[PDB]
């Protein structure tokens, strides 16, 4: 419990002022610990970032992939996955962890590729079964990911559009009745 | 010569970071004296705003000026998307644009960015009302377009399986098919 709290706090600080502009002393004080206490849990800044990103992938698999991987119809699977990814970004409890994850290298890269593989497989199946307009599966996957992963840069919760309207509109754009 | 400086600086900033990169290092990468650099840019704040303003100039020069006269709004969106993907992927412009999206100066750039979004929203509005695209909230349309296109820098390489043109043909076909 104390460790995940450290990752969440560090992630919030890193998102506010960026990686270079965040010190381990800043992170320690934000966690109500001494710098020595922080280093009991983490080895240095580079490992902290790795830990944040791995925790991010865990959270994503639990809250997005776990829920959709058993949907057999590939366009239903895509539609649910896109809606879950959007709502993760706008409603999630660890938004800054997720931002760092998509914004040791080889270990995280291979984990991220599992999601790209999943999307490409579904676009492939949906295209083949006549449930979506044909498209190259990679073009589909990365259009999907670009639409969802950009949200945090523009979306203002106090603005006109609601996050449910964004989810409905986005899904309807890529995956209309076809 | 000024634009070459900004492109060289954008390269270093993307490779070493903004805090890592110094005006002395920029001068050396430009093969200029510190005095010659200083004539164009005097500190790092000035440099950053200059690069971001150059990026918005590129949206005008490489995208808007090429499409703004297309009367049919779906044809306009299809051309705008293709030009924008090229601006994101061309070696000479790609790092300027990355920096653009990665106090009072913040509002001056924000206002320029919003003129582009406004343009996309007007085209989505016209195309939807005219039945040339499936109905969509114009802001949703605009930022779906923007996310798709700007995120290309995260995964594109010029020796990848898909060319830039294949990516554009495919993206335009997804958002703006015959309808």
């Amino acid at each position: 419990e104390r460790y995940r709290a450290i990752l969440e706090t560090a992630a919030r600080l890193i998102c506010d002022r960026g990686y270079e502009g965040t010190s381990m002393q800043e992170i320690a004080a934000a966690c109500r610990m001494t710098k020595a206490g922080l280093y009991h849990h983490i080895q240095n800044k580079e490992q902290l970032l790795f830990a944040i990103m791995n925790y991010g992938m865990d959270l994503f698999e639990e809250q997005v992939l776990s829920r959709v991987q058993d949907i057999a119809n590939p366009v239903e699977r895509l539609r649910a996955c896109m809606r879950h990814n959007i709502l993760l970004v706008t409603r999630g409890w660890s938004k800054e962890v997720i931002i760092i994850l998509h914004e040791t290298r080889a270990f995280i890269d291979a984990r991220k590729k599992k999601y790209v593989d999943f999307l490409e497989e579904a676009f492939s199946q949906a295209s083949q079964q006549g449930l979506i307009r044909p498209v190259d599966p990679t073009v589909g996957a990365f259009s999907f990911l670009g639409m969802v992963l950009w949200i945090y840069k523009w979306f203002k919760p106090d603005g006109r559009l609601t996050d449910e309207q964004i989810a409905d509109g986005m899904v309807g754009m890529l995956f209309p009745p076809f």
